[PDB]
């Protein structure tokens, strides 16, 4: 199996193209903040929206989320998402999924078809959203770094994070309780 | 709470101080390795021993297993393990977990102390065994390319991980599946 070949293969995948960066941040550093962002929302969606999400289900997805990105490498959103290459990504995208799991037992083979052919649509929205969070969160660094070239994609990040604030009152509560000083200057709890 | 920037500040913490690395690697890309590793190796022992873990509580421990070094820092082993310090640093990380929960929610502030003291002695002998393989992976990477310093821990790495693998089958299965062509020269996933 190539599995765990491309667990560690991740770190040679880079984000955000074509912005100049003081830290290069990876597709594995990436995956482990959504994960971590993709638990805490969904333990505040729990309490306000009564329910109870299938966290395996969900952290597994998170986990393997951008996966697919060792054969297509990391396209950035104004790219990915224009309409020229948008459904033409979406296909290129499903077709990776279908050529990935090789000379794996069978219940490796299932749980890992089971998360890249999910159709569970709330823990789709709930990475989806993490995903965004973790973007603002990058912007917020590299600005807080004095990165001037990121002042405009903290401020589309922003804007469409607000947006999502209005409809979705688990994203509220968590810019409440940590966006809204972020990063911190002070980093108390070292000492 | 500090929790989220905690979560960032983990890409500050260096692992393997002391030696030279062709890539260096932070707490935050080892704990998404350990991740995978702890849910591949859960499926194996599932499969081998005919039981079902909690994968909710395993993933989220194996995520937050080396928070508390975004306090201590990352001690490595030959350091850590010593007769000196062996207890003394069990004792100081176990007074950095006592001191991280601030301003969060209930749900929050029990999931992440149930996560913090943890006493699931199982998911806690899987994420050992699952960090292990990934010092063992790292190894293996850097003597694939070329760093000679890395021979003699990659020997003692593997010596202690054979002898586990005599004791644990689902470790054993795991070394047949993935680390005996590990990593993959010719990355055929990619074309
Ligand atoms: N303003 C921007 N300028 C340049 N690159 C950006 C910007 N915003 C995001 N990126 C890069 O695209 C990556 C992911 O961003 P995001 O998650 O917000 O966009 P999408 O959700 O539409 O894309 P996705 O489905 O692949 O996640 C991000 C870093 O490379
Ligand atoms: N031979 C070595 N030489 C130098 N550093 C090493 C070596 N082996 C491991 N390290 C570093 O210690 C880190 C973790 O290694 P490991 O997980 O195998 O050791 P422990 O399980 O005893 O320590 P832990 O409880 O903190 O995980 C690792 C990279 O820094
Ligand atoms: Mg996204
Ligand atoms: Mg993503
Ligand atoms: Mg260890
Ligand atoms: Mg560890």
């Amino acid at each position: 199996s190539s599995l765990l070949d491309i667990i560690y293969q991740l770190r040679q995948v880079p984000r955000w193209d074509g912005s100049f960066q003081f830290e290069k941040e990876d597709v594995s550093q990436h995956s482990f903040s959504v994960i971590a962002i993709s638990h805490i929302l969904c333990e505040l969606k729990e309490t306000l929206e009564g329910k109870k999400i299938n966290k395996e289900k969900l952290l597994l997805y998170a986990l393997y989320h951008d996966v697919t990105e060792v054969v297509s490498t990391h396209i950035i959103s104004p790219v990915k998402k224009n309409s020229i290459l948008k459904d033409p990504f979406n296909a290129f995208r499903e077709q990776i999924k279908n050529s990935l799991f090789d000379n794996l037992p069978i219940t490796l083979s299932d749980t890992l078809s089971t998360i890249l052919n999910n159709n569970d649509l709330e823990i789709q929205e709930i990475v989806e959203h993490a995903d965004h969070v973790d973007a603002y969160c990058k912007s917020c660094i590299e600005v807080h770094r004095g990165n001037k070239d990121f002042i405009s994609i903290q401020r589309s990040l922003g804007d469409k994070l607000d947006n999502l604030t209005k409809e979705y009152p688990y994203l509220k509560e968590f810019q409440n309780l940590f966006l809204k000083d972020f990063p911190l200057e002070n980093k108390n709890y070292r000492y």
